[PDB]
């Protein structure tokens, strides 16, 4: 009788708080011996109110990234009857980049934030490389691994583009993060790599205005268009871009970042920067 290391019992998972959520992401505690010395876990779970299939190839994505600023796949949690499955990843106290940058202003500066761009646009040049679209880059679904190191941490979103094609046909766009969207994506419902750069734009400003919720790319932008347009903000968001209007710069933040920004904001997904020049760009700031 082997023992699989990856094979996590649902009676020894035990809730302590939610952390994300047709699926939901919450902090565990695995403690088979039942004395609380158990390790915590992240469980992505599907909510009720079936989309088992989706859930399994993340699973499937997560099991084979291997990168230093990608969140650890530790293992599934499958029951006996065959009915379901659990995703579990390790769990990164310090929680996303929009807890994290609000409680530490004082200790981050401009140099620590460029590092972790060069390391969001590493994790995402890895992904992109490997053919896959992550179609859901925000500040939220950045995690902190310590003062010095991200990992991007949900892949929910997660497509593989088929082969000899530059992008994946959107079909499912009713929880779309539109403010966050280059303008092929919410037009055409059609995502390439340059779309991920986009959302990497979009992520950038947001780490540069410490994730503080009044200076985010949702209440900038519906300042810019108009809060009360309902069912018409996307039609007023595509006619925007297409004006060539962009989110503003950051304050304290020097026009050379900035610039780098604004190449991730082209309208056509040709004309935009790549990540490998992003790298190069972020690194050329850094000494
Ligand atoms: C509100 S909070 O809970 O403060 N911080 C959020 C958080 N913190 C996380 C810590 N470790 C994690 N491991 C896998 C996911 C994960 C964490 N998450 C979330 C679950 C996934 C969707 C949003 C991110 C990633």
């Amino acid at each position: 009788t082997e023992v699989d290391p990856t094979h996590f019992e649902k009676r020894f998972l035990k809730r302590i708080r939610d952390l994300g959520e047709f699926g939901k992401v919450e902090l565990c505690r695995y403690d088979p011996e039942g004395d609380n010395t158990g390790e915590q876990v992240a469980v992505k779970s599907l909510k009720p109110e079936n989309h088992i299939a989706d859930l399994k190839k993340e699973i499937e994505i997560l099991r084979n990234l291997y990168h230093e600023n990608i969140v650890k796949y530790k293992g599934i949690c499958t029951e006996d009857g065959g009915n379901g499955i659990k995703l579990i990843m390790e769990f990164l106290p310090s929680g996303s980049l929009k807890e994290y940058l609000p409680k530490n202003k004082n200790k981050i500066n401009l140099k620590q934030q460029l590092k972790y761009a060069v390391q969001i646009c590493k994790g995402m040049d890895y992904l992109g490389s490997r053919q896959y679209v992550h179609r859901d880059l925000a500040a939220r679904n950045v995690l902190v691994e310590s003062e010095h190191q991200v990992k991007i941490g949900d892949f929910g979103l997660t497509k593989a583009i088929e082969t000899d094609k530059e992008y994946y046909t959107v079909k499912d766009d009713r929880d779309s993060p539109v403010f966050w969207y280059a303008p092929e994506c919410l037009m055409q419902s059609k995502f390439y790599i340059a779309s991920d750069v986009w959302s990497f734009g979009v992520t950038l400003h947001e780490l540069l205005t410490y994730c503080d919720s009044d200076s985010s790319p949702m209440a900038l932008f519906l300042k810019m268009i108009g809060p009360t347009h309902g069912q018409m903000t996307v039609t007023r968001l595509v006619n925007t871009l297409k004006e060539g209007k962009r989110l503003p710069c950051p304050p304290n933040c020097p026009d050379e970042v900035y610039q780098l920004m604004r190449k991730c904001w082209e309208f056509q997904p040709s004309n935009r920067t790549s990540f490998q020049n992003l790298i190069e760009g972020f690194e050329a700031l850094l000494k």
